[PDB]
């Protein structure tokens, strides 16, 4: 093709259409201000043409799926295999052959149309759990191009990863890669062991850095660079985003709905088992019971945006969730005023900004994420420098966002102490961690994400 | 003993202690102005004394009985045998030999204390289902005593009865009364066919009317009476209660803490799997998702007593039906605005009846119901002639109350369709049958269903 | 049609095709020597023609129905609404209205069949639950018929039966008919009431005899005949077959192979909840857990036919039996020598027979059945006079099997006693009580029933 | 104390009493012969005394838990928080820290035992999870001490094990000891990184080897070494036990019993979910329904030996084994002849190796296992150099027994696969594999074990 920069993903950055706001694509821009950029992605609808798509910015390759294609290789394979292993087994991963040999289709597809659409010689840069295989199957298809990938999810220990019967291909489809770029130097580092360990591959053995003090894996005659990138937010936007007066309005307006609690707890996730908003709760119910949050002025609302509703354990997962919902606003609630306000549905961006700025404190408590924006955007937004993030040890995010209220979210003892702690700080400790936390958000945004990864990776030529 | 009218039930009428307000021991009130009245029953705490307690009005005479007496003969026997094989097997009943045998023991208790207070040829009334032996065991001690029994929850089919294992025991222990009595002719029907059926006994064999047409069973040389005596209220006195300011100011705050809805759905229940909460919910959730019913301006709310928590069956129920209402506010509910508001806790009377009085619609759906009074009370708040009341066929007050909007609640179309039907009555309608509705209960009160039980009881002399 | 004699049933009375053996249709024989015979009925296989198929002795009248109408008519509203009802709701009934709407279009069909094959003024016999609305619908298609129904399966009290939404239009599907038949006196007198209760019919009161003293509902202008015919099996053939050398030898081979016990125990079952299986096994484990069986020397042998695995009630009743007899035999077992042995699979005829030859004790439990025809098989096979049968009383055989060891099955501690009695009982007293089951059932055979039951529907004209 | 050598595990090496046979106990034997050894251990009963029991060859300090104790700190904390959570956690601990608390207590009990017993400068070796803490404690209490601990059970990756609250607690616990020893090298390079990751100490950065190339962890001013070593059997013992005309001639009744079939599958297992019996089920069911082992000739025998009936996950993982054999007896035995023979009891030793000698496929398939010495007893007891091993990767074993059959449990289709080629395998190459299996078993033994573990403590001084 014509291309020399190319992204690959799992879909095509578009809303069902026109063109989807933010994001990676957005972080982009400049770069393909220069390049002669393709994206390519499933278009979200089944069966379609491969017929590519100009952008004017960029140049759209789609990847045709049946309704079947994406059943077992992304609801099933990516997000019944993949998704739970890698994120600790905190639901147990289904091991199908049908689905592993449906992802290998699907993956190969993907590789075709990057080809396709690769100049000679072009960077590519693949995204994600969904299309480990690409990076091994481009190589073999184009030996000519540079590629890299990077895991927006984590990369588990060996002694689960090894649980996969597809192991090794799983590893050696990422090895095709010139880099392989993870969130945090934990995944580069049990990537470079399994490399060793399952590969048999020559690795150094240094601690991994923080966009420095790659890792190296030698294949046959070259070198992959192993790398820790942690992603981030377009920062600057979403701090001007929130001081608009139409937000502001909102929060306010929100409060007013809640009927003016002093005090708003915020939890915002898509609902999966990972985000550990059973915790919250269960801390909240408990709290309530011990008579160390004050039921008459203190609310705690969750938004779950509906997230594989065909996966079972997602179905469960809403039930419980659900029933814990019912169970704390029967106990402590009264009528015209639960202590709970819980809302299963998609959110506009905007409205999302306006909970955020409402929010006394915002409760991001998962088992295990990748990186979690959440926790970005909510510090982004209070400029104002109020608020309290109460955040996830077992987050990427925790790396970087110290001076939140760090939690063990299996520690419910300190779970709770710490929701006491947010929910009372003073003024002034609110503000020094705001501030603190403000200036890492605003110092280290997605623009510096992408140019270090991509730094990496031009330095592979 | 020196009380020649003796009331036995399973528990004393006092709170913990006061005299509690209102019920039998108040229906009963001008007969025991002519009387040397008793009261045998459980005081409501473990390993008591049995020493008789003067009330003025009546003599209180206590039984003992140790914590795990009330397990096994109450919680056990009581609740988890009898009560779910009497209302149609919703749930299974337990079959437990230990269960029977304190229920046994019991029983016979409570039989002595009765003998012990009742003066020669006195007057007893036994209460319920969990005194089912009493009758036969006071008739071996004393058979100067004129006995009567009713019961207050269903008689069931043959077929079910017949599964208990002491189905003979419990039969020859109410055949011991003079008189035998159920709320509806149903009931009374099923007790002569399993007389003649296990027992071998000489029946009446015509229908048995309501308060009148008296079944009969041969038992050697005596005859026992067996009626239907469909309890009611004190309505008068709750039509009174129901006009104060007081309540009517709450009932317009609840409205205004609703956030001022047009129009309000109420359920009152203890939390019991006779009650069909789960049916009232899953027929709301159904109206929403169809756009049948508004939910901007149409709120349900559910007041749900706690019951029996010591009861397996009762924790599940009450997970599920707090499952429901966490679903439905989450799928159609706003931030600071659910549809449905659930409360699991006592509520005072008189919230309640200002409850009675905000509700434009009053839905009492039991699976299986002896008579339900809330119906009744509902019907007798609205001196307003305002409200609606939608009721399960499958309670006793179906059989009187048949203006209210009859639905059978395992015919979910048809209560969708009712309750749509409810919601959107005319004014007018809606007075007609609130008109009809009252005429019934404000004639037919708890004075006329005591005095027509006492009336056949003394007609066995 | 030119058939003169109509029978009408869910299924056509052969095997895939070739003519079943045994049955209802082997005890019409003689009568089909002197009519011009018709059977009406699916053939088994979906979407066949309903093109007419002479077998010499009968036309069989093939009734077209897809795989959706099985689905929905037969193991939807037949299986998992109609079954579970009609036994005393041993599991939920599932009430939907797109099954009922399939059934009432299949009943139709069948009556159009009926029509169809029928002569004028043929006498028409329609068989079971699943055509309950035929009688009506042929009646109103073809008012020269005389027209009978026999119900195979309980009919269950009107507590009960008052759950079908679709209460109504099943009474009156039934009193198309000139004659209704029930096994039992009790389904008789159920069908007397729901005609008076609900439908609102003249009936008589008098008890309902056997195959004798029937009772009458009035329609309009015509009599409805409402009758008690138990059912049996040709008793004189099966005591012939159970006598052949290759049964007796493969019945001492059977006791040889499981290592010569002194005592077995047999269950022979359709896999279905009303059956009683888990209280077997739960008694047997009971047993061997209090030393009072004998686990070196006793074995029961359970054989269940797989049935209705599209309906989720009976793989959980699968999963929960399979669960007992793992257990069991991991307790109470030796490697080589389980005590249990458990065959989930059909079972040829001739390997059944021998089974009923070879068993000391047959266990014959159903917690609700109409008649039970394996336990009259038993009886029938055991002209040595050996064995013993355990009965449950809620079957219909136990109204004529009195000299069986007759069960409550809930009574948990009297199956564990009466069992030990079986297995225990002296040679003598076994022999009296299997002699007077053989003069019964050798008495009262299938031939018996039919022409009690066609007398009766003769006389209506 | 007096004691120069003292060995702490949670139990006394007794049976209850006289002295328990094999084990460490007896590996132990000739270094006793030569030093004032003394074991320190719960002796199985509650509330006993403390007082020092002389045996001899040992000195026993037994320590005084109550039931209580033993619920909190061994069936709670180890062995439903530990247990799960350092294997991989297969089911999910639970985190309470009422049991922490007493695991804290009980542990400082064991630390003051020690220290009683404990001469001036003597070496003290600490057994396995439940006594994490004791090694910092008894160095506190007695910094003279010479301390080794090691670990019977896997050590988890970092990211399972950090979600202990009391994570940081555990591993000072194990810091406290002179030399820390794992089965596997991965366990030792786990808690190097932990103790660097959570513990913020310096450590070395290579690979950790096999009872050589030992780890270190600096302890300001003290040295922690960390190292490998792979736990093992008395080879040559069981190799001459197994020899034995008793047990061959019970082996050959073995297989009489079972009907002599051609091939015998055996597991042997305490029934815990890490063991992966499930898992020889699903694969034995599936290879039976796909017709490629011969059910008329291949019988699977399952020992299972209860443990840990009071903890809940063992319950119902016993139900869900129980219903798999009960299934797979159902679906594909005969009357007299299962194709699984399961037995749920302890199993006499002499037993067990009869049983070893009798099978033709040795079943050990762990989800997770610490070593697991049933494959290692299997191997030594094939002198006759017949038979097969089929075992998990996921075993410390499998490290060892590379000639075996290895299998990832978790990819059933090649479980499936390996099982049929161990069934049909040739004469030749059975014998080959078996007879470099005994080469490694004979030569690595329990001796060999203690002795380098003993060597490398030793030079600690
Ligand atoms: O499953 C697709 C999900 O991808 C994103 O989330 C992952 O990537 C983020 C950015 O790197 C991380 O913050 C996060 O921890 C990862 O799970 C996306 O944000 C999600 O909405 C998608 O569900
Ligand atoms: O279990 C005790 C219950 O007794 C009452 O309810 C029964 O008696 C009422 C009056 O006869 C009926 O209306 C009702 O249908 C019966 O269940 C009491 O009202 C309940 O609160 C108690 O739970
Ligand atoms: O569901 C069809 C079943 O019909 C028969 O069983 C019923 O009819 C028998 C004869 O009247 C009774 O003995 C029995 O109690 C009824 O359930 C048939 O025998 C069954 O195999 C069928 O499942
Ligand atoms: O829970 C106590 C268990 O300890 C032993 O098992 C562990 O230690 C063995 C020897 O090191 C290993 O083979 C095994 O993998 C470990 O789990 C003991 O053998 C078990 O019976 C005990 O359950």
């Amino acid at each position: 093709g014509d291309s020399d920069f190319v992204v690959v993903a799992n879909r095509l950055p578009i809303d069902l259409w026109k063109r989807s706001p933010g994001g990676l694509v957005t972080a982009l821009e400049p770069l393909l201000r220069r390049r002669r950029g393709a994206w390519i992605g499933w278009p979200g609808i089944p069966d379609s043409d491969e017929d590519p798509i100009v952008d004017g910015d960029l140049v759209l390759y789609p990847v045709r799926l049946s309704a079947d294609d994406v059943a077992q290789y992304y609801e099933g394979f990516s997000n019944a295999t993949l998704w739970p292993l890698y994120h600790d087994v905190i639901v147990k991963p289904i091991y199908n052959r049908q689905w592993w040999e449906r992802y290998v289709e699907v993956n190969r597809r993907f590789a075709e149309a990057t080809s396709r659409a690769a100049a000679r010689g072009a960077t590519v840069w693949v995204q994600d759990y969904q299309l480990q295989l690409v990076p091994k199957m481009l190589r073999e298809l184009r030996p000519d191009l540079t590629i890299g990938f990077f895991l927006h999810i984590p990369f588990p220990p060996v002694e689960l990863f090894m649980q996969l019967p597809w192991r090794t291909e799983i590893t050696d489809g990422l090895l095709g890669a010139d880099l392989v770029g993870f969130h945090l130097p934990g995944g580069a580092q049990n990537f470079l062991f399994l490399a060793r360990r399952l590969v048999g591959a020559n690795t150094s053995r240094a601690s991994v850095g923080v966009r420095s003090k790659f890792g190296e894996v030698q294949i046959g005659s070259r070198t992959v660079k192993v790398g820790a990138f942690p992603i981030s937010i377009d920062s600057a936007d979403l701090d001007r985003q929130a001081r608009q007066r139409s937000i502001r309005q909102r929060a306010r307006q929100i409060r007013a709905e809640l009927g003016n609690p002093r005090r708003i707890l915020l939890g915002v996730d898509r609902l999966d088992y990972t985000k550990g908003i059973d915790v919250r709760l269960q801390a909240f119910a408990e709290l309530l019971a011990e008579g160390r949050v004050n039921r008459e002025d203190t609310v705690f609302v969750q938004l779950a945006t509906p997230s594989r509703e065909r996966v079972e354990a997602y179905r469960l997962l809403r039930d419980d969730i659900e029933r814990q919902v019912g169970h704390i606003n029967g106990e402590y609630g009264e009528v015209g005023h639960p202590v709970v306000h819980y809302l299963h549905r998609p959110v506009p961006r905007e409205e999302l900004i306006a909970f955020f700025v409402a929010a006394d404190v915002m409760l991001v408590t998962p088992l295990r994420d990748g990186m979690n924006l959440v926790a970005k955007e909510y510090v982004a937004c209070r400029s104002d420098l109020g608020g309290a993030l109460v955040l996830s040890e077992f987050t990427g995010a925790a790396a970087e966002l110290g001076q939140a209220y760090l939690v063990n979210p299996h520690n419910l003892d300190h779970v709770k102490d710490t929701m006491v702690a947010a929910l009372n700080q003073t003024p002034e400790e609110g503000r020094r961690r705001m501030r603190a936390l403000r200036r890492q958000v605003l110092a280290h945004d997605v623009d510096l994400w992408a140019r270090s990864f991509l730094d990496a990776l031009a330095s592979t030529r």
